[PDB]
Parts: structure tokens; C-alpha cells; sequence
């Protein structure tokens, strides 16, 4: 049987959070088979465990925050997808702050953590949902849609009106039987407005971004392209955040995601759609 996997080792990385600037304390720990990906802040007394499920998502405005009461943790979709892009099924994570460190802005720092510490392979089967018959939400002009098939297939298209995209959509299209989400996926950064980030800057906002986490765009043009790793790597991090979103759904899965102009308020609506529509989805273990 294809079996869940978890992490070989714990391990420790540090950073700064979006938001309040200052560092933050993160610890990938082991975790037993069926956990899933769970959260616990271990800055508060008594320690407070959130889960990596879609019905504890909270507010979307520019991050996912996973939610319970009062307690919170802002940033998690890069370390999600990291996550969900190298089959990690179980793990915990701990932090001393309210945010996970924002590190160069992408999965690739979280990526390289998980492979450090180990896979784990656990003597329980991997469960996967698969999609039976399309499920889609819509807001406004803003869509999302899952499609059966046979693999897992994510594409994104977005109309951005910035000097910078040249008038043109921009779209991209990963199959992952054939593309790789580390090489190609996993390392991509949003791009950042100075229009944007000097309001957020001066209403006391994402005190974390710079030049090391986003690539920063002035209204008119990237301002130094060295910055760059990859060719449209706008949609690929709008792909990125698309894994670590759906993985929310706390199993892999077989099935097309579909993202128009979307983000983080409705790829979660399309995960508690999908979770609602019991006909639309199945749950299956492989052989090997
Ligand atoms: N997942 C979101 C992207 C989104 O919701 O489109 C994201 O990565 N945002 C993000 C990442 C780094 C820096 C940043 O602040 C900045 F403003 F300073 F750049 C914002
Ligand atoms: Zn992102």
C-alpha cells in the first residue's frame, strides 16, 4: 500500500513575522498516523492546538489564518503546500508567535526544512480524495472549480490591470505527474506594490516585507529583476498558495483545480462546497 509519512526529525527554523517584523519561532515535530497538519502555540499557557482543517479558517483578507477562539496563526499557505507538495500527511507544528515565519516568501525555505529532518513512512495507508463530478464557487468576477481527473492537474488565470503584465491575462498550467512542485512551483514569490506595501508600511502593516520575501513592483515595472526565478512567476505563486489552501482539506488530492483571479477566501469556500456535496468526492488508498 502507498503508506502516510511524516517527519524522521524534529527540526527548528527562525525567521520574521508579515506583520509585526520581529522574529518568530517555528519547530516541525513527528506526528502520529490520522493527526494530520496541526498548529499549537507554544508561546501561550496552556498551549492551544489548531488544526489544518477548512472549518478553522478565519478572516482572508491577505493571508489564510487558521482560527480557534481568540488564538490565531496568520501565513500558513507556503508551509502548507510545502507540505502538501512533499506527501507530509502528519506533522505538528509549534510557534512562539501568532504567524508563521515569512522566511524568502515561498515554500522553498519550508521545503528544504522537511527534507532535512526526513521522511517518515508510517504503517497506515495514504488517503486520498478523489473528485467525483465538478464543484465551482463564484464571487463576482472571481472563480474557482475542481474537475475530475485523473492526477493532479492545478491551472490559474489572472486579468492584473499593471503596466508590468503588458495588458495580457496571466495564465499558467501545472500537471504534476509530469512537472515537479519543488523545482518548479515551490520557490515562486508574489509580487509586491510599492503603492501597496508604503500604505500597509505606514498604517502599521507587513513590518515583514522587503526585497528578501516579495518581488517589489513600483506601479510601473519590477524594480531590480534579480529578484526573479521564474518566467509568469506571478500565477505559479498564485498556484503555490492554491496547494497549500486545498491541502486544507487535510488529504491529497486526485482531481483538476481550476483558479479565476481567486485566492484565499474562495479556494476555502470551494474546499467547505466540496466537503458539503457528499456525491462529488470519495476517499481511496492505492497498492503500489
Ligand atoms: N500568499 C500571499 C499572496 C496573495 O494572497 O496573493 C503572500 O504570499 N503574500 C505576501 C508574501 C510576502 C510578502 C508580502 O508582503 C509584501 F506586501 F510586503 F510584499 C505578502
Ligand atoms: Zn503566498
Amino acid at each position: 500500500m502507498i503508506k502516510q509519512r511524516t517527519l524522521k526529525n524534529i527540526i527548528r527554523a527562525t525567521g520574521v513575522g508579515l506583520h509585526s517584523g520581529e522574529k518568530v519561532y517555528l519547530t516541525l515535530k513527528p506526528a502520529p498516523v490520522d493527526t494530520g497538519i496541526v498548529f499549537s502555540r507554544t508561546d501561550l499557557d496552556p498551549v492551544v492546538e489548531i488544526p489544518a482543517r477548512a472549518e478553522n479558517v478565519g478572516e482572508t483578507t491577505m493571508s489564510t489564518t487558521l482560527v480557534k477562539g481568540d488564538v490565531k496563526v496568520d501565513t500558513v499557505e507556503h508551509l502548507l503546500s510545502a507540505m502538501a507538495g512533499l506527501g507530509i500527511d502528519n506533522a505538528y507544528v509549534e510557534l512562539s508567535a501568532s504567524e508563521v515565519p515569512i522566511m524568502d516568501g515561498s515554500a522553498g525555505p519550508f521545503v528544504f526544512l522537511i527534507q532535512s529532518a526526513g521522511l517518515q513512512e508510517q504503517e497506515a495507508a495514504k488517503k486520498f480524495i478523489r473528485i467525483k463530478r465538478e464543484v465551482s464557487v463564484e464571487e463576482g468576477d472571481k472563480r474557482a472549480v475542481f474537475v475530475p481527473f485523473d492526477g493532479f492537474k492545478v491551472s490559474f488565470e489572472i486579468d492584473f490591470d499593471h503596466p508590468v503584465f503588458r495588458g495580457r491575462t496571466q495564465q499558467a498550467s501545472v500537471d504534476f505527474s509530469s512537472t515537479s512542485f519543488v523545482k518548479e512551483v515551490s520557490r515562486a514569490r508574489t509580487f509586491g506594490f510599492m503603492r501597496d506595501i508604503e500604505y500597509l508600511r505606514s498604517q502599521n502593516l507587513a513590518l515583514g516585507g522587503s526585497v528578501e520575501n516579495a518581488i517589489v513592483v513600483d506601479e510601473n515595472r519590477v524594480l531590480n529583476e534579480d529578484g526573479l526565478r521564474y518566467e509568469d512567476e506571478f500565477v505559479k505563486h498564485k498556484i503555490l498558495d492554491a496547494i497549500g489552501d486545498l491541502y486544507l482539506l487535510g488529504n491529497s488530492l486526485i482531481g483538476e483545480f481550476r483558479g479565476f483571479k481567486s485566492g484565499h477566501a474562495l479556494n476555502n469556500q470551494l474546499l467547505r462546497t466540496l466537503i458539503a456535496d457528499k456525491d462529488a468526492w470519495e476517499v481511496v488508498t492505492f497498492e503500489d
